[PDB]
């Protein structure tokens, strides 16, 4: 098998992801001079990549560097790829007037685009991320503003955040021509600055043949374009049917979930079990949760802060002593439903192996999820797909 | 068509107590137990004989260490290591067979025995340098009413243990056939620590992916394992060693493992000191070993000391954005240090050398502003290095 060499793709360089109708007036706006499409008024950036026709096996990684350009919030992000066999996609919708297929309101309410339908497979996420609170733009380490915000145990603010993930399994969606993009739920004109690279390592072996891989998009509740907050789980489970062909080998489920609702007692800050199933049998069951958000403090200069009273032990003049202090607690410190401001989300994974050829059902259940209530925006960002060899 | 030897799981240490207990281990050498584990230096060093097959297919090798405190409250230095191949003198033969580190030219190495190669001796090679957190496990109980006095409002719970993992594929040559792998912790308590160590080997599933012939060249190790003193030598002179490179050596890479020490106010543990490392007089590495993120390890450090530091902090009060003088706790585990944090391992710095003329070459390590040992101010630098290459 012939080599086509490694490949470094700088998908995005210092691109401003933002909300600006004055700059990007429509949902579709022609690619700029750098080949970057700005959709949904700047909230989505998209780019056509071209990979060689690899005959050898490869590995693929995604690297994303991000900073705030003035936006002060920890907003949801998603680096994604538009699936192959789907005439309807984010681009064709915005550009060519395509629409997410109509849904049965009894089973999916008004939740368009979240599961497959006629001429539609859900967008597939290469990486889910959560921006920190104002990194870079508000990361001033000069004594002036720092002493007031920066805790004594944090020597300096980082100027940006970088995430890296192996996306080798999604290779079938990158092969040939593919549209890769980044969405950030930003509503400020300032927005964010992002870089994104896709690197491909080609095997140095003349015998290591590229396996025939497949990706099956099952679900994606991320509200990219004309979609609403996904609280449907507060009222019903969400299911989709899918087809497994003969010969499918080593089937694996990938499940990317984060919970949301930034108000007190909202699903962002409260434990809710996710039960995922195939053909009615549980294959994943867990509480999406992180107890380690303090570890991201340095990435979160613009976070809100409270004072919490605590009787704290300490070393004083006369030895081991005790005193009530008012200790700062950052919003960025709080435990959350599978993320911290400044983290990415590594997909949970279940090994299925083989399934009977034909139709199967995929179900996601978050039975105790809270509904949207006024300005309380509880919801669950869930995306999932199957990968397998043919 | 190269044969499949399979994946290998070697549980080197299970729940082994690294400790200082003359009562239990009265000598420097103590006969191995039924689990084949030798306890040396009165329990501060555990050693085990492992054997890797002579793999023909290419592989990847990983080391996983899990650790907890069994009572020791300190953030002590540790080193998981392998006794090099072509070296009659090693930690085991020194302790057991009454061998000794070769004598050294005092004008060049003072009393620093065992840190560079000598007659019948290559330095011990580190699979992983690590630094224990403050009392993890033994002091990690979370539903103790006297725990909220130690645990900050932003740390929901103490971790009960710490787990480090690293890819040690490049050290495969030191592991093939029979080898002694061990763990050293600078502990002076009977309680000590509890550790697990797993070495796992993943074999390629391709009949055509051949294992490359590889070599490890041990250059230095200043870690004070056995009858060795604190390495503050850098405060007075640079340390060099010569080494031989054979014809045909391809893709030479230097690995460099450094941590700075001296845990008093102003000591080399808490102060930035540039490291200049050279091959044949030319610099190949030059940087300040340093970590600014030690606060990120807070949840692993339940027995850390704590100070109150006054700070005018902004915050959301019961009437909007406000401002007030607080006494914010600062843990020792939060402080920036010379390439480590209590609870962290150290990933070796690497330098691509490429090729070197066959014959003698010189490796030199300089930390020019390192401070000397001064009474109970125990400044020193734990440095180890080795080259790797395919032949
Ligand atoms: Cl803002
Ligand atoms: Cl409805
Ligand atoms: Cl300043
Ligand atoms: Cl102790
Ligand atoms: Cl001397
Ligand atoms: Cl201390």
């Amino acid at each position: 098998l012939p080599a086509k060499g490694d490949l470094h793709i700088p998908v995005f360089e210092n691109v401003n992801v933002r909300f600006s109708p004055d700059t990007y007036p429509d949902n579709y706006n022609e690619a700029d001079g750098t080949g970057v499409y700005h959709l949904v008024n700047g909230r989505i950036i998209l780019k056509k990549i071209t990979l060689p026709e690899y005959k050898r096996n490869v590995s693929v990684s995604l690297k994303v560097t991000l900073a705030s350009n003035g936006d002060r919030w920890d907003k949801s992000g998603s680096c994604f790829v538009l699936p192959k066999s789907s005439a309807i996609n984010l681009l064709t919708i915005a550009r060519d007037g395509m629409k997410f297929p109509s849904v049965d309101s009894l089973k999916l309410e008004k939740m368009v685009g979240i599961v497959p339908g006629k001429d539609y497979l859900p967008t597939v996420e290469l990486m889910r991320f959560m921006t920190p609170f104002g990194i870079g733009h508000y990361s001033n380490n000069n004594d002036s503003l720092s002493s007031k915000r920066r805790p004594v145990y944090i020597p300096k603010w980082e100027s940006n955040v970088t995430w890296q993930q192996d996306i080798t399994d999604l290779y079938p969606l990158l092969e040939g021509e593919a549209y890769v993009g980044i969405y950030i739920d930003t509503w400020t004109s300032e927005g964010y600055l992002v870089n994104a690279d896709i690197d491909v390592k080609e095997s140095r072996l003349a015998c290591d043949v590229l396996p025939k891989r497949h990706v099956e998009p099952l679900m994606n509740t991320v509200y990219y374009m004309g979609q609403s907050y996904p609280d449907i789980f507060a009222r019903r489970d969400v299911s989709t049917d899918f087809t497994v062909p003969k010969g499918a080998k080593n089937i694996r489920l990938k499940y990317i979930v984060t919970g949301h609702g930034g108000h007190s007692g909202g699903d962002e800050f409260v434990q809710k079990r996710n039960i995922i199933s195939v053909d009615g049998k549980e294959v994943l069951n867990f509480i999406p949760w992180r107890d380690d958000c303090a570890s991201f403090r340095r990435f979160n200069p613009a976070t809100g802060v409270w004072l919490i009273k605590r009787l704290a032990s300490y070393i004083g003049e006369k030895g081991y002593t005790e005193k009530e202090v008012e200790e700062p607690l950052a919003s960025s410190d709080l435990s959350r439903s599978n993320w911290c401001p400044g983290s990415d989300v590594v997909p949970e994974e279940a090994v299925i192996g083989t399934l009977a050829p034909g139709k199967h059902t995929f179900t996601v259940s978050i039975p105790e999820a809270q509904a949207v209530d006024g300005n309380k925006l509880n919801h669950w960002l869930v995306s999932a797909y199957l990968v397998w060899e043919e």
